[PDB]
Order: structure tokens, then sequence, then C-alpha cells
């Protein structure tokens, strides 16, 4: 059980041990399309690319590109797309992939600024009066309403496909307090975010996967995925305490590379499925 394994690596301190070998067992697959010239300024980081295998792909005959990844966990019955924090050219392929995958929820894990550097562009509308229209991917983006709390902030979109006059509601789930340095001290409050991102039935298989970004999408991205996934997991299984947290990582990083980027938000992952599996059990 994960509860006496936690203890074990804390009062052994191991976590940079543990976390090694996970780096050493880690997928490397190609991301030859990631690296092709043309494809320069759609990433954010020059070191982390999507696998081609499981790269998202555009429905613009142009360039298909965008910096994606599907992560199908096949078991758990639950897909997630994980991106990086859309840039200035890339806001308008964000919500196009959005439209294209038929997502219903978009989760944010990052401030627009964090350590007074920008880790995202602004890619979502600060007023009911003032929408954005993306020229190049014509879609229009309309703020319905926003919900401020605590720890995270919902708003309700509307999202208009200018081509066919289509419209849907996406749910923007922004967790904003998520620290500069290290990780949350307690995981209550990324658990009761997690629980009510589930209650609007975003991770629910009747929509498109929920798209969930950071700055580079591995590291914030990678720790809501696994807690879900591992708690879906002890949900299912007769033996609740057969899900290894290090194992449905790895199969994790068969779909991008570099999911969970410390030591700390491997611990961090471990205190919220062990703390999850109390409301949970």
């Amino acid at each position: 059980e994960m509860e006496k394994e936690f203890e074990q690596i804390d009062k052994s301190g191991s976590w940079a041990a543990i976390y090694q070998d996970i780096r050493h067992e880690a997928s490397d697959f190609p991301s030859r399309v990631a690296k092709l010239p043309k494809n320069k300024n759609r990433n954010r980081y020059r070191d982390v690319s999507p696998f081609d295998h499981s790269r998202i792909k555009l429905h613009q005959e142009d360039n298909d590109y965008i910096n994606a990844s599907l992560i199908k966990m096949e078991e758990a019955q639950r897909s997630y797309i994980l991106t990086q924090g859309p840039l200035p050219n890339t806001v308008g392929h964000f919500w196009e992939m959005v439209w294209e995958q038929k997502s219903r929820g978009v989760v944010m894990l990052n401030r627009v600024m964090e350590k007074g550097s920008l880790k995202c562009a602004q890619y979502w509308p600060q007023k009911e009066e003032k929408e954005m229209i993306f020229e190049d991917t014509n879609l229009k983006l309309t703020l319905i309403s926003e919900d401020i709390k605590s720890y995270y902030t919902v708003r309700q979109l509307e999202l208009e496909n200018l081509t066919t006059q289509e419209t849907r509601e996406i749910l923007h789930f922004h967790y904003t307090t998520w620290p500069d340095f290290g990780v949350p001290e307690s995981p209550a409050s990324f658990l009761n975010f997690l629980f009510k991102v589930r209650e609007s039935g975003s991770l629910s298989p009747e929509h498109g996967p929920v798209v969930v970004h950071c700055s580079a999408g591995i590291g914030r991205s990678g720790t809501f995925c696994l807690a879900d996934t591992c708690l879906l997991l002890m949900d299912k299984r007769k033996d609740p305490s057969s899900v290894d947290i290090k194992k449905v990582l790895l199969e994790m990083r068969k779909f991008r590379m570099g999911l969970i980027q410390t030591a700390d938000q491997l611990r961090f992952s471990y205190l919220a499925v062990i703390e999850g599996a109390k409301f949970i059990m």
C-alpha cells in the first residue's frame, strides 16, 4: 500500500532516487514534427515536444502542428489533452484544437505571470462586453460569467465557429494559488479543484478530452492527470491498493515526455492520491 511506501521514501528521504528511476525507465519516442524549422515558433520550450505518435493534429491543411499530446488511459476510460500555455501566435490554434476535439473544459494550473515573466498568453476575455476574435482560425470567444473563489476561478465561455455559426459552452477552470516555487503544503484545495472539474462533466466520456495546461504542459498538468487517473482506478478495481502510482506515471509518459518535473511534484502526487482515497473509501 502506497501510504506505507510514502512513509518509507519520506523517512529514508529517497524521493530524488525514486524520481531518477522514473526518469531512467521513461519511454523515448520520436518528435520529428515538433523539431521541423517551420514549427520553431509554435513551441514555448525547445526541450518540451509532443511525440509524433500521440500529438494532436489541427485540421488546417497548411500546418497541422500544435504542442499538445493525447494521453489515453485505457483501463480508467479517461483521456486528456496536455498542452503548453499558448503563445501570442498560437492562441488561435489553441481554440481551434478545443473546437476540433469537442472539449467541454479547459484546466489552467498557472498564472499568466509567475516569477516576474509571462508563462502564458492571455487567451480568454477579461470582460463580458470585450469578446476576442481569432482571425487566423475564424473563432469568436465571449466571457459569459466568472465565479472567483479563494483558490480557483471558474469561467463560462461561449466559443462560436464564425464559419458555421455553431456555438458551444466551454468551462475554464483556473487554479490560481499554485505557489511560484515548490508545491502546495496541503493537497486539500487541489483535490477540491479536481472534484469541481469532475462535477462539471468536463472529464466525462460524452465529451472530447479535457484540455489541461500549465506553462510547459508537463509538471503541474502531469500532477492533475496522475491524481485523477489513480483515484478513478481505485474506484474501479476489486483491490484498490493494487494501484501503483509509479506504474501509472510511466504509462502516462508513453504519451508525453517529462510528466512530473521534480521529486517534490512526485511527493505531492502521492499525498494528493493518499488524501483523495479517504474521500473515496
